[PDB]
């Protein structure tokens, strides 16, 4: 439901990294599912951690979401007692966001799961940690032609 929910050389290449994404997704489900938490929700979840205190604005700029989803998606992390909301006079989107001790410890646990999970799923592969960084190399040359150009 989690995966669910969340939905030529060169043409062989794309396909090659752009179809492993759903195949991905629905592996790594469970790992969420057992958290009570969507794909959408730990996405937001993960970049608060890794940017607060921060705000419904710079979430949305990074995760290049609308602001309607980001508000959404976040007023449940907040009903679900995973973030807090500085409370003050201003705008909610210009509120600091944080994780609540319940959010850190969500995170740590989803976190070292999906460690450990990438980490089996290579040591059944061929791969060697060179492979690895050269194609992590191709991925940030291609990646960063797609985000200049937006
Ligand atoms: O960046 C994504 O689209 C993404 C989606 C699901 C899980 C981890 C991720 O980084
Ligand atoms: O980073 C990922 O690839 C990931 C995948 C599934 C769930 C949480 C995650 O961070
Ligand atoms: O990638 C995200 O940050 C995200 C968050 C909520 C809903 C859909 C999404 O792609
Ligand atoms: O509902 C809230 O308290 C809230 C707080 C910060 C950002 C978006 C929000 O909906």
């Amino acid at each position: 439901t989690a995966a669910a929910k969340f939905e030529m050389l060169s043409q062989e290449f794309f396909n090659s990294f752009i179809t492993i994404y759903r195949p991905y997704l629905k592996l790594t489900e469970p790992i969420l599912e057992k958290h009570n938490i969507y794909y959408g929700q730990w996405l937001i979840l993960r970049d608060i951690a890794k940017h607060q205190p921060t705000t419904l604005i710079e979430i949305s700029h990074r995760r290049a979401i609308e602001k309607p989803t980001a508000r959404k998606t976040l007023k449940a992390l907040i009903e679900n007692d995973l973030i807090t909301v500085e409370n003050s006079l201003e705008d909610k989107r210009q509120k600091f966001l944080t994780l609540t001790p319940k959010g850190h410890e969500l995170y740590e646990i989803v976190c070292l799961d999906v460690q450990k999970l990438q980490q089996a799923v290579v040591a059944k592969t061929n791969i060697s940690q060179d492979q690895m960084q050269e194609t992590i190399n191709v991925m940030n040359q291609i990646h960063e032609i797609l985000l200049k150009e937006a």
